[PDB]
């Protein structure tokens, strides 16, 4: 019952200062503006210890699969090479990626019906709200 309360199909309602976010991260011009375009459905499953999180959309169809705890290589939507670990503290989903002596932060957590998605690179926050499809 790890991660109950995300499980299901989730998709996006409002979003705040994605760009920023991107611009810190390293994101280019054109990527920027067609992911910030994006509306993606989220979509998260458990299998055993097993979760899998799905985000389509537009402009790109991605899958992560991992277990708590136990790092993984991804390949982001904006094509960063980076190594990826996933835990839950205080039941919060924190998903920390490391690149090329970089690091963020994406947090996902469950307030009221939404799932809130918390972005963070250096001193920049953006904050993405998804509701059930
Ligand atoms: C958590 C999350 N991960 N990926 C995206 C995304 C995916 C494709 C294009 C633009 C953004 N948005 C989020 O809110």
């Amino acid at each position: 019952h790890m991660c109950d309360a995300f499980v299901g199909t989730w998709k996006l309602v409002s979003s705040e200062n994605f760009d920023d976010y991107m611009k810190e991260v390293g994101v280019g011009f054109a990527t920027r503006k067609v992911a910030g375009m994006a509306k993606p459905n989220m979509i998260i499953s458990v299998n055993g210890d097993v979760i899998t999180i799905k985000s389509e959309s537009t402009f790109k169809n991605t899958e992560i699969s991992f277990i708590l705890g136990q790092e993984f290589d991804e390949v982001t939507a904006d094509d960063r090479k980076v190594k990826s670990t996933i835990t839950l503290d205080g039941g919060v989903l924190v998903h920390v990626q490391k690149w090329d002596g970089k690091s963020t932060t994406i947090k996902r957590k469950r307030e009221d019906d939404k799932l809130v998605v918390e972005c963070v690179m250096k001193g920049v926050t953006s904050t993405r709200v998804y509701e059930r499809a």
